[PDB]
């Protein structure tokens, strides 16, 4: 390549002004802030739009394209302004919007500690049409609803909880509207397991309102439940996976990134595509060993697994 950087192939070149754009003027320098917690989300509610017999394109980037339509789905609220704010940026360079809207995302994700390299592949062609509507996993749904969903698309129950490992980096908008900014878990900055500790917390309070559409109980005060993630955490088809990440780090980041690839082509195919994962920055090290929140003991939280008690 040119001035700096060089990789694997050719056509990854054209990547790195793209990485330079969006560090300073999507990702405020590099950091792990709002605008990467909504690109790395905005690569699911593209990619979900698919189904064998439902229909959709997938990883086409049809959420872009189809803004209009799309980001007006009820299960896409507070969509819109990850979109919007990546639009320039699809519209000055010369790479597919399906390809551009995995690229923010995985190079968002090595800016947060703790976080992992995810493979990147460069190629997809442009949306041909906007995705069906209700193909898009609402936190109000029943763990059997949601891995059917997810299931329909691709993904075994053990992968959702995999995938689910980006609410480590997450915050909520419109599940409470007073209260935007609201975090999955007490270390939004950090790609850690600390999203499926306090999960397993048990339900004290409402950080906002009373319980409105998809929120659960909360263990924290300036934290929010998903009442999806409390489901999830407690279903006996995936209890005992999402307890298992309260533990490992390194399979945490080793399932996020194996999945995150898998989910990223979906409707794509392999070959039509080159591998530009030389491109993606590595994240900085961890920043400090998993507990659980401060006045709270091993009681405090709930045991869903049978096979294995909750590890201390
Ligand atoms: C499987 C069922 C899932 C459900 C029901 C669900 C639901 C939600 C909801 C309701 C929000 C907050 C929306 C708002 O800001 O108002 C959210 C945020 C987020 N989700 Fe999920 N999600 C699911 C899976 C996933 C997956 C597979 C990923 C993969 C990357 C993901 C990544 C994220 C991220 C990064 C955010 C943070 C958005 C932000 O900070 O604004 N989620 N999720
Ligand atoms: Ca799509
Ligand atoms: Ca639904
Ligand atoms: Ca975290
Ligand atoms: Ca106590």
């Amino acid at each position: 390549c040119d001035d700096g950087r060089t990789t694997a192939n050719a056509a990854c070149c054209i990547l790195f002004p793209i990485l330079d754009d969006i560090q300073e003027n999507l990702f405020d320098g590099a950091q792990c802030g709002e605008e990467v917690h909504e690109s790395l989300r905005l690569t699911f509610h593209d990619c979900i739009g698919f189904s064998p017999t439902l229909g959709g394109g997938g990883c086409d980037g049809s959420i872009i394209a189809f803004s209009d339509i799309e980001t007006n789905f009820p299960a896409n609220a507070g969509i819109d302004e990850i979109v919007e704010a990546q639009k320039p940026f699809v519209a000055k360079h010369n790479i597919s919007a399906g390809d551009f809207i995995q690229f923010a995302g995985a190079v968002g994700v090595s800016n947060c500690p703790g976080g992992v390299r995810i493979p990147f592949f460069l190629g997809r062609p442009d949306a041909v049409k906007a995705s069906p509507d209700h193909l898009v996993p609402e936190p109000f749904d029943s763990v059997t609803s949601i891995l059917a969903r997810m299931g329909d698309a691709g993904f075994s129950p053990v992968e959702v909880v995999w995938l689910l490992a980006s609410h480590s980096i997450a915050a909520a908008d419109k599940v409470d509207p007073s209260i935007p900014g609201t975090p999955f878990d007490s270390t939004p900055g950090v790609f850690d397991s600390q999203f499926f500790i306090e999960t397993l917390l048990k339900g004290r309070l409402f950080p906002g309102t009373a319980d409105n559409k998809g929120e659960a109980q909360s263990p924290l005060q300036g934290e929010i439940r998903l009442q999806s993630d409390e489901l999830l955490a407690r279903d006996p088809r995936t209890a005992c996976e999402w307890q298992s990440m309260v533990n490992n780090q390194p399979k945490i980041q080793n399932r996020f990134a194996a999945t995150m690839s898998k989910m990223a082509l979906l409707g794509q195919d392999k070959t039509k595509l080159i591998d530009c994962s030389d491109v993606i920055p590595t994240p900085p090290a961890l920043v400090g060993a998993a507990h659980l929140p401060a006045g709270f003991s091993l009681k405090d939280v709930e045991q869903a697994c049978r096979k294995t008690p909750f590890p201390r």
